[PDB]
């Protein structure tokens, strides 16, 4: 409940929420990490709106989802701590840097997990069980994305070039669910190719890249039905991309791929 319940270890990285660091849960010595919001500035209408997401992202459980553990309030930082989870495996950001620094592929096994476990996360968010919510993600990128010590997926985090940025949002058109799945497709896509389906150096013809909705195959080492499924969720037209069921009906998609290494 309270800042001294928890002995900061160090600091992680900063993204956008604010900081984000390792900790010890006084009591039983669990590692976890916290998030700060610094709440600050916000008014009493601003708040009320982070209040709300707070809880509704917090009522959201899955294995494949980041488990929320606390929140902390701390009027003399004027900061919100949230307590989520210690994800050990990193993200699979560096796991798409690595693959390109060390000149290799990851298996198609791999990249089936993967889509398998964050089909099951979305799905959660999209539907789910019983349930009120329906959430969407929103921001569906490899940094976003945790691996635990047996790398499972754990989706997290709900001037730079927004390479994941869908038709829809592109063309004024409110972020739907087939909007977390054109994400799901740019993500999936990077990590067979090491890089993203649509590459470019000015935002505009980024938008005219994406437009035009037209890339490379995924590399050859990689089935045609993973190609075929990944393509799909990079459908020009949401109404064309598969929803979170469609995805799992796969004959790619098999049990051993819902659990561990
Ligand atoms: N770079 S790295 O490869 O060395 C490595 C990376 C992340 C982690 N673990 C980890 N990180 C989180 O967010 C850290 C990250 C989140 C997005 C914004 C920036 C900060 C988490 N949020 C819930 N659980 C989390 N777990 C371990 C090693």
């Amino acid at each position: 409940s309270r800042a001294e319940d928890y002995e900061v270890l160090y600091t992680i990285g900063t993204g956008s929420y604010g900081r984000c660091q390792k900790i010890r849960r006084k009591s039983d010595g669990k590692i976890l990490v916290w998030k700060e919001l610094d709440y600050g500035s916000m008014t009493e209408a601003e708040k009320q709106m982070l209040v709300s997401e707070v809880n509704l992202l917090r009522e959201l459980k899955h294995p494949n989802i980041v488990r929320y553990y606390d929140r902390i309030i701390d009027r003399t930082n004027t900061t919100l701590y949230i307590v989520m989870e210690y994800c050990e495996g990193g993200d699979l950001a560096s796991v798409i840097t690595k693959g390109t620094k060390e000149r290799q592929y990851l298996d198609e096994e791999f990249v089936l997990r993967v889509m398998t476990q964050l089909t099951l996360a979305l799905k959660e968010c999209h539907r789910r069980s019983d349930g009120g919510h329906t959430v969407l993600h929103r921001d569906l990128k490899p940094a976003n994305v945790f691996l635990d010590g047996k790398q499972n997926v754990k989706l997290g985090d709900f001037v730079g070039t927004p390479y994941y940025m869908s038709p829809e949002q592109m063309n004024r058109m409110s972020y739907n669910e087939k909007s977390d799945i054109w994400s799901l497709g740019c993500l999936l896509y990077e990590l067979c190719a090491l890089m993203p389906p649509f590459t470019a150096f000015s935002q505009k013809e980024l938008a005219g890249k994406i437009r035009e909705g037209k890339f490379r195959r995924i590399p050859y080492r990689y089935s045609d039905e993973l190609n075929e499924i990944i393509t799909r969720m990079l459908n020009l037209k949401d109404y064309h991309r598969p929803s979170v069921e469609e995805i799992l009906e796969n004959p790619l998609i098999l049990e051993h791929h819902h659990h561990h290494h």
